[PDB]
């Protein structure tokens, strides 16, 4: 198919951190990265499937993104700018996604910052001191200018007149500047009792016209000709409308604004939850509310931006962030949307393929919400449900049950363990017993004594493996420790439990430890068999070949990560076959597997190949080997953090998934890659 990328959430609480140029493409601040979207023909997707695609990412920014726009001139709808909590503006180019050219005049966190519509080398920004700077990027020129000592929260250059700016503070002061005349205040607009969050001029000159919107939750459109309030819309109270959100988020009004210049008697605006309103400015407060016919596809939460995108087939389409973390496309035309894109809000610590729904893939991230991608979706490349209740902290850990549809036991960073039915809308069950430290593996398999189908094992960060029963979660978890040191008669203490992975036939347990040891057990009472002395540094996964290659020796092999870079393979057949009476040590693997150059936090193995393998590392790449032949293959690199999980798509044998600390999962193409192995 084609590559697809599940993209950090866009930033919340700025005025101005998304924009849109004709034909066309949208590009939005999250984390500390610009994302741009192909939307209309030119992404280039199939009929009846959203036109958008994911295309590129701008990178050079060192702390949070608080400010985009782009150039609005034709023949430069390549330019934009950036402002960032790292103190720089960035002019970008976005064929080459590269710096041209920058500055750090500013001293104080930057609030936001606008190019200007009449002024092709222009680029206005304000700062939280109230001071703004105009930067003429192409001639190397700047001008600092200070009008009132309070933080600014918006900021619109005039569409009409290259020297009038308006700019809007958090105390609701909204002036508009002349800025060849040193920022001389030319009206001063008083009315708002807090802070402004969006200005939009009137696209018409004449029928000049000013709209603002606030977190008093009325719009004011203003007058320069008289000077003063000319209309004064209060937001409305409507029914809360959606699923059921979480109560334990604060959340108050965001008010921003799009003043559509082909319509001039109407206006864009959000309103509480996110809805979105159509105002009638011909009339005594007539508005029409965005999606009132369908149900559901309204935003749940507070918008921030709203874009206006002119697709080249003529399609008015306006591009809305939200709190939500959902990024949806409107079609004016109908006030109906068009289609969503979703976004993460955390690392993206774990992938989970549904053995009983092909292609439903469960992600871990740590925003504590569950997602579930349906991954074959054929209308949608981007369907994605999300999974709060009863979650709250990152999600670390997530196995689907082998059997039973909607049943996905999931593990957290304050030692929880839970079972969803994503089937239902009731809350997860939650184990009484939780792990001292993080939960990082969850895995099923038979139960064992004292337990009394299959129970629930997981693995804390402390060492410790629990067995649940998944009917009475509520009920007594057990240590294995116990039944491990009484079949084995141990006397020293036991080693610290790092990783648990389950044998395909479920006969036979690994654990590995923080020693990098690992520890082969058989059932049913988990009589120690092997001990597999090769790493030397803690284990962070472990994988078992699966039961369908072409030869049946191949289920014996056990790939495993530790936080060195060196991956191995083991075979374990001879031992298991012979069921020795007191354990072996192995200590030469069967095959060593060099590439990497920092910790494997994931290997997984394609189950439509013999021996083939793809590990994730903290080097920032993926690898794919021809584990047999020891032969790297394909070096994935889009990530730009570290990986922290991986899986390889259950229908395409080319496509693999993979998750990092950038917040991204990506879904990738072993096809499409340049490299062979990693970076050395």
């Amino acid at each position: 198919q084609e590559p697809r990328t599940l993209p950090p959430s866009p930033n919340w609480y700025c005025a101005r951190c998304s924009d849109a140029v004709p034909g066309g493409l949208f590009g939005f601040a999250a984390r500390t990265s610009v994302f741009l979207v192909r939307v209309g023909p030119g992404a280039g997707e199939s009929p009846g499937t959203p036109p958008f695609r994911v295309i590129g990412e701008l990178v050079g920014h060192t702390e949070r993104v608080s400010g985009f726009t782009f150039s609005h001139h034709p023949g430069q709808y390549n330019l934009c700018a950036t402002s960032s909590d790292d103190g720089t503006v960035k002019i970008w180019d976005v064929e080459t996604k590269t710096v041209v050219t920058e500055h750090a005049l500013h001293q104080h966190t930057i609030s936001t910052l606008h190019w200007s519509p009449r002024v092709k080398d222009l680029i206005v920004s304000g700062d939280e001191k109230g001071v703004v700077f105009c930067y003429w990027f192409n001639r190397n020129d700047s001008q600092h200018l200070f009008i009132e000592p309070r933080t600014i929260f918006c900021l619109t250059c005039s569409p009409h007149h290259e020297d009038l700016v308006a700019i809007g503070y958090k105390d609701g002061i909204v002036v508009i500047i002349d800025i060849s005349k040193k920022g001389e205040v030319i009206h001063r607009l008083r009315g708002h009792d807090d802070e402004i969050h969006s200005i939009a001029w009137c696209p018409l000159p004449g029928e000049c016209y000013l709209a603002t919107g606030s977190k008093d939750q009325t719009i004011r459109i203003w007058s320069c000709s008289r000077g003063r309030g000319v209309m004064i819309l209060k937001l409305p109270f409507l029914k809360r409308r959606g699923g059921g959100i979480d109560p334990t988020v604060k959340e108050r009004l965001w008010l921003t604004l799009h003043w559509p210049s082909n319509q001039p008697t109407q206006l864009v605006s959000s309103c509480f939850g996110g809805e979105l309103l159509q105002w009638d400015l011909t009339q005594r407060r007539k508005y029409t509310l965005f999606s009132a016919s369908s149900e559901g596809q309204n935003h749940s939460r507070i918008v921030f931006n709203l874009c206006p995108l002119q697709t080249e087939d003529d399609k008015q389409l306006l591009l809305s962030t939200s709190m939500d973390r959902d990024v949806k496309c409107w079609d004016i035309a109908t006030l109906e949307c068009s289609w969503t894109l979703p976004s993460l809000g955390g690392f993206a610590y774990s992938l989970a393929f549904s053995s009983v729904d092909i292609g439903s893939l469960a992600i871990g991230v740590g925003d504590g919400m569950i997602r579930v991608w349906n991954t074959l979706s054929i209308k949608n490349n981007y369907d994605v449900k999300n999974f709060w209740q009863g979650v709250k902290s990152k999600v670390t850990a997530l196995c689907w049950h082998p059997t039973k549809e909607g049943c996905l036991a999931f593990g957290t960073d304050d030692g929880k363990v839970g079972l969803y039915d994503t089937y239902s809308n009731k809350p997860p069950q939650i184990s009484s017993t939780y792990h001292k430290k993080t939960v990082y593996t969850l895995a099923w398999g038979p139960p064992v004594p004292p337990m009394s189908s299959l129970a629930l094992y997981s693995c804390g960060g402390e060492g410790i493996v629990l067995q649940h029963n998944p009917w009475k979660l509520s009920g007594e978890a057990f240590d294995i420790n116990k039944l491990i040191r009484d079949t084995n008669s141990i006397k020293y203490k036991l080693p610290v439990h790092t990783e648990i992975s389950w044998k395909a036939d479920g006969k036979i347990m690994a654990l590995g430890n923080e020693d990098g040891s690992i520890e082969i057990f058989q059932i049913p009472n988990l009589k120690l068999i092997c001990t597999i002395q090769q790493h030397h540094k803690l284990v962070n996964t472990i994988s078992w070949h699966h039961e369908h290659g072409s030869q049946p020796e191949l289920s014996y092999l056990m790939a495993s990560g530790s936080n060195n870079a060196v991956i191995y393979v083991h075979n374990l057949k001879t031992v298991i076959e012979s069921s020795p009476e007191s354990p072996v040590t192995i200590t030469e693997p069967y095959r060593t597997l060099s590439g990497h150059t920092a910790k494997i936090t994931s290997v997984a193995w394609s189950p439509h190949h013999d021996g083939r393998l793809v590990s994730a590392s903290y080097d920032g790449t993926a690898q794919v080997w021809d584990a047999l032949r020891e032969e790297p293959l394909c070096n994935f690199r889009g990530h730009q953090g570290r990986l922290l999980c991986v899986a390889w798509s259950p229908l395409d044998p080319d496509c693999i998934y993979s998750g990092a600390d950038d917040f991204c999962v990506h879904k990738w193409l072993t096809s499409m890659q340049d490299h062979s192995r990693p970076p050395q």
